[PDB]
């Protein structure tokens, strides 16, 4: 599956590639760039250092994000995109024409890979480049740690959306220079978890997430509205989790759309450095929200809102009893 | 899987159990069962017909709707459940006492049955004995229509809920006194389908429904508000929606929470006979949204809202490309 | 205006009508009720004490909730109401043909009401007693207190709904055995203040209420869930607010749909109280939202969703573009 | 009452302001200005027309979305603006500084307003220059025909928000060039309408729109959702209204926020032709949802939803009733 084999490639090496975020940093430094109107200065770098024509073209396709020619060295950058948003693309391009060696041995270094699954890890790395581009780690860490992990904050001061903040926290795991150990994850209305990303070993790394207790899956009754929960796994651990939709504009009344939620995760001993434990109480263990991995593994006994019998234990009828507990 | 089987045993059965539906109906005309207050005339005749005494029961643990003490022959319901509720926990009760034999034989109609399926089987067949009495077969189906579908109005004429109303239309497959066939579909925030039931073969009757796009997974972002959509699968065919959230009050503020989605579905042929389709125009096949089973087996080739590639093809990387199309 | 006259009643008598309310609980007691079936109940003592035989009537036109016809002493009562409807219709009943004397007598007391506030402040006063008789006083303020007032429970043990449990929260205000002092609301997604009453003394007992920044106007976009806020005034003082939309089913799709949120609100001193306090921080000043009365006569001089400039005050500069409104 | 003056001063003149809009498309053409990247080119107009130099500063107190420095002719531009938004900010300022004689006898035109409207309206029409120059009339009354008046659609060819975009399109009543003649209303939470422009009278051009059954009010319980209605006033008229909220990014968990929903309305008669009319039946006036301007103004007989009686209308001890003040 050549999406999960990436999922368990960024999995196993912490969701952190310490040559490539530090290679990003130091292209970053060498070549003089400062946040704040990083799309022209990255237009510009292409010009100065690979000979690449950044044109913004209102010409391309309507869901043409970017698209690059090789053979006279011409990079087309969508109109319709924000800065930040060209900043990434321009910065994808980057990695995949002046990094492609550091990119191509990382790759080599899981053996197991496929070919599909080494191409969509091509992709993948030169994502997480320009995640590390636009949000150089040292400063980004600074500041992610003095505005108490403010992600609308931090998106406003590197002009970035809500999606890459959250990505490029959940990758803060340098040696010595470690930010709060996140779990990224993204989901739509129907459940579809299309994104897992994870600093260490969580529940939901690489399966489960479908409990409908689960605040992730309530963002999109609160849209646009950060969502916030001090969840219990049935195994005692605690974490605390934000979440928040995210949506792409445009396109039209009658347009395709796309809807996400975005949730961040971290052991429950982290919350009081978030912003978003404000007013929240932490050490009661009373007041936490008893959550699940999805109902066929779940072991709860006395759910209301169970979907599905677990499947290690019995399921007994009682004709004699009605009961507001499904499969109990 | 016992609830895979059952499910699938009233699959089978077009979601129309001609056998007991008949006697249910019968037993409420015999009995002189009258729409309105059925739950204080449930009680008269378990009392008359049976010998059991139902008293309404305020000391049952907090879950427990009825239980049901065959020694003295006592049903004791929770005080909590509005009329209509009583009298489905005092029908079901009667169907397990009264209809014991029927019951037993149509669930021998399937040989296939694991024990497990047998007793689930028997709890289903029980229930749908309870709807059938409380809305007998000849007057719903002439409400049904009389009021053209309309699941509120329903509910009050007959003293019973959304929920309930769903389950009972998707029932009207009584040879020569039919109603529109409809899939009924149930569903939490995080897309788990708890219930499938269907008077004929429909894409969801048995497997899928985790298309983002599809207007039952959107009923959590217009909570207490029916919605409702003109879908479109991937090979033509095209339906009419309609779907609700329910909710299970009392409980508490801290208290564990029931929430569900209930959808009723229907080919577009049989849409201008809703009230539902009331301001929709139905014969312009391009206001319809294109939604799927479920990505993974979904071969849309633009749905910006994809959050798997579909198995069936395959989408080689492009490095020179970016695009809103996830798995081009 | 009729309507403002009776709300001011009931807020000089700081939403608790002693007689009337004493009178309900007696009757309650006299009569052999038990919480739990009062509408079964109320019937019952209907036919034995007054001579009136209850209907539930399923030919009613589609509207009424109940119809008395005095010449023959029947009451007809809807049959889409749910026990506790019906309990409170019949009990409305009860209170005009039984207590017209008492309620006459508490009108009296206010000398300035016009005709027709009269006539609303005794169909008021019949409400009042409807709840006072559902929710007999003693044992309902002790379940307040045992429950922590979670209104929901409440409705739970007493058969009735979210609305009107606020109501009967709002009223304890029997001297020796009061509840938490509280104002009570009921608006609409337009903002229209159709329902005020309070225990003292708050900013919203008689005008304003127009903050886009207080959580009852946030109740509609969470409906048929609890939302909750710690709010500070203008002037300092705190209050928490809980609030939730209530529903009115039937109707059918087309038909006409009523809509509104109810919110409770009290002294941020009393929210420990409150089961609704769970999870939150009470003592830190600085996580409370600085909400007001409505702009027009709001002064806060830096509020980013403000919509009119504050009537006492109104600087324009050429040279500065701001995310404050009328700065 | 200034901002009501001004109300009423953009009412009178049906919300289109001739000189001035002609006056910047003119400006538009003659510097050779392209739809795309505004920002850009009016910091290079601003520089070689006026001297003015736009720098980006990220150095602003937070509310500040620019401050202008007329002694060094500088003009600061806040860094969390989008493109479309520092354009507005740079042409808001050059109205104020390039079109100062024209913009002063246009006010001069309403001998009627107070000291303090003057200075409000003088604001009020550097925005309407600033909407006209980002939209240039004749390139986006095309646009809005050719996207059959797709607000988002609008936005992302002219880089601009949804309130913006609906800001626009509530102006076309330029002589033989005429748009949809549109109500434009921006309304809170709390009910509050803070914004109330049209191309001609409507009921709530000046006064009212508290009915609670109105979309308008159910745009915060959809958010970030365009909704539509079909909606007839108890005269008779019907109309057809769009509403989306829209919400300020940044500030912070913590921070103020801001939250409003923006509605577009139009005669029903004109609905065929907005893209939010797909789908909808719009010949039945039995689908119509009966609405009015607030319950104490509004003469309707059967509202389940009347919050106040009608000033224009008794007690019955012997009957209970879902209509409220029946
Ligand atoms: C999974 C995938 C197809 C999603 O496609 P998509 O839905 O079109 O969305 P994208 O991921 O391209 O971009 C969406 C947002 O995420 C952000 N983002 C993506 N990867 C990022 C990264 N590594 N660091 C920071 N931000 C990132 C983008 O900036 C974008 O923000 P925007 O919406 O404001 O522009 C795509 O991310 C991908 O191909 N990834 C390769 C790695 C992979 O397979 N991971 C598997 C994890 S389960
Ligand atoms: C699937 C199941 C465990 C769900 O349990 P639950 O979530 O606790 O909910 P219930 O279905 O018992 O009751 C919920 C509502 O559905 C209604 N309902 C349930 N079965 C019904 C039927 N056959 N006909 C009509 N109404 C029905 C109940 O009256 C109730 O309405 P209310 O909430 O307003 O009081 C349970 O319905 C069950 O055991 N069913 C029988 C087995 C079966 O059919 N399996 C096939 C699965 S597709
Ligand atoms: C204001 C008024 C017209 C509202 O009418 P309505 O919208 O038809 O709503 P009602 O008040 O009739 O009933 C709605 C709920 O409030 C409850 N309620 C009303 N008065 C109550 C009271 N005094 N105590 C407890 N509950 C009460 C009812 O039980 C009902 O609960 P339900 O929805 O579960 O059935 C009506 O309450 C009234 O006429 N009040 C008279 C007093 C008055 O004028 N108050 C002015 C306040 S500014
Ligand atoms: C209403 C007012 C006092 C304060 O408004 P505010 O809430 O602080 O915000 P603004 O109106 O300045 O800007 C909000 C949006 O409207 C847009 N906008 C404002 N005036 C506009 C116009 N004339 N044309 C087009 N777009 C306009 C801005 O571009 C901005 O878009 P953005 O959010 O993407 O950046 C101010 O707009 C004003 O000066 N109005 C004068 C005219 C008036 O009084 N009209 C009737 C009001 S009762
Ligand atoms: S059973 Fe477990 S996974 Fe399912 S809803 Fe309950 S807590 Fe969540
Ligand atoms: S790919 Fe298919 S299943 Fe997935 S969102 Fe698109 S239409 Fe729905
Ligand atoms: S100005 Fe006052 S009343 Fe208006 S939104 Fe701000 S705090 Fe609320
Ligand atoms: S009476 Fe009804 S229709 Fe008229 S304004 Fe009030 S809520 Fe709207």
């Amino acid at each position: 599956m050549p999406f999960e084999e990436v999922r368990d490639f960024f999995y196993d090496r912490n969701n952190y590639i310490h040559d490539l975020d530090m290679a990003a940093e130091r292209m970053f430094t060498e070549s003089g760039m400062r946040t704040g109107g990083l799309d022209i200065q990255l237009a510009e770098l292409m010009r100065d250092r690979f000979g690449i024509s950044v044109v913004i073209d209102d010409n391309l396709p309507d869901t043409a994000k970017r698209r690059y020619h090789p053979d006279t060295k011409v990079l087309r950058v969508a109109h319709w995109l924000m800065p930040g948003q060209r900043a990434f693309q321009i910065a994808t391009q980057l990695a995949l024409v002046g990094q492609s060696d550091l990119i191509s041995s990382i790759v080599a270094t899981d053996d197991q890979l496929s070919t599909e699954a080494r191409g969509v890890a091509r992709i993948g790395l030169a994502n997480y480049f320009a995640g590390a581009f636009l949000l150089p780690y040292r400063e980004f860490h600074r500041a992610a740690e003095q505005l108490r992990y403010d992600i609308d904050l931090l998106g406003r001061r590197f002009g970035v959306g809500f999606e890459t903040v959250c990505h490029r926290l959940s990758t803060l795991q340098r040696p010595r220079q470690r930010g709060i150990p996140f779990i990224f994850i993204r989901t739509d209305k129907a459940g579809n978890i299309s994104k897992r990303q994870s600093a260490t070993a969580f529940h939901f790394s690489r399966v489960g997430g479908s409990c409908p207790l689960w605040v992730v899956h309530d963002a999109f009754a609160q849209p646009e509205r950060i969502v916030r929960q001090v969840a219990q796994m049935p195994d005692g651990r605690s974490y605390f989790w934000v979440a928040k939709t995210t949506a792409a504009d445009g396109l039209g009344y009658l347009g395709p759309h796309k809807n996400f939620a975005v949730g961040l995760g971290c052991d429950l001993a982290h919350a009081h450095k978030l912003v978003y434990s404000t007013g929240v109480v932490l050490d009661d263990p009373s007041t936490e929200v008893p959550i699940g991995a999805g109902c066929k593994i779940c072991n709860r006994t006395s759910c209301a809102q169970r979907a599905f019998p677990y499947l290690g234990g019995r399921v007994a009828v009682d004709e004699n009893a009605g009961s507001s507990l499904p499969y109990s």
